């Protein structure tokens, strides 16, 4: 039930053993020496991005503030609520930061165009939680700062995850993974899963439609690549 870790697997090995069957894996030795891994201090983030406006999810509402405000209020000064700079195309907004990352070569195995890969930043304090849900594209999730606990359930287990009925929320589970209501959601308890702690320099492959749940264990910065 652990996600396997592979060092720089060949494109063919990744394609045949993980991409085509839709199996998660952690890629080591791929992003570990990207510039972001050494450069992205809080101070560097403030210097490069501090004055720019970013969307922040407050745990639930959505607001806007500068990066400096986000750091001051939700990171450094004993925050009062949880705030998460989540799912934001920060690298389109701030092209200088795009210099510190790369598109993984494995994305070339997809059917889509490189121009259509979506690169999102996920920057927040210890304790951010993304509830269990599934996405409609493949994902490489690159961990830069801090660690994340991640739980993964196959699409084959969707019945045991009790998706919301609304079309809007049908890709999201009704269950709180880490404190499930087994009186209401009894099938959840026996559903098999994989899990990991994703650390800096590692890349998690989340296959298209794989259900995933994520909790930050430390001050955390991740970069995701959504591709097909
Ligand atoms: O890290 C998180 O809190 C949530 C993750 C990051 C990511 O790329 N996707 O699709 C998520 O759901
Ligand atoms: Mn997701």
């Amino acid at each position: 039930s652990t996600v396997p870790r592979l060092h720089r697997p060949s494109l063919q090995h990744f394609r045949e053993q993980f991409l085509v069957p839709g199996r998660p894996v952690i890629l080591k030795g791929v992003a570990d020496h990207w510039p972001c891994m050494q450069k992205w201090s809080l101070e560097y983030i403030q210097e490069i991005a501090g004055c720019r406006t970013v969307p922040v999810e407050v745990g639930w509402s959505q607001t806007l503030m500068t990066v400096n405000e986000f750091i001051s209020k939700y990171i450094v000064n004993e925050p009062r609520d949880v705030g998460y700079l989540a799912q934001h195309q920060l690298f389109d907004q701030i092209p200088e930061l795009k210099q510190d990352i790369s598109i993984p070569d494995y994305c070339s195995l997809g059917d889509g165009e490189e121009e259509e890969i979506t690169i999102n930043a996920w920057f927040g304090p210890q304790g951010t939680i993304s509830p269990l849900h599934q996405d409609p594209q493949q994902n490489f999730l690159v961990q830069v700062m801090g660690r994340k606990y991640i739980r993964l359930y196959s699409p084959q287990e969707s019945g045991a995850l009790y998706p919301h009925d609304t079309h809007l929320l049908h890709n999201t589970s009704q269950v709180d993974v880490e404190n499930p209501d087994l009186e209401k959601f009894p099938k959840f308890a026996k559903a098999p899963f994989l899990s990991c702690i994703l650390s800096p320099g590692e890349i998690l492959f989340i296959p298209v439609k794989y259900w995933h749940y994520v909790r930050a264990l430390d001050l955390s910065f991740s970069v995701s690549f959504w591709w097909s």
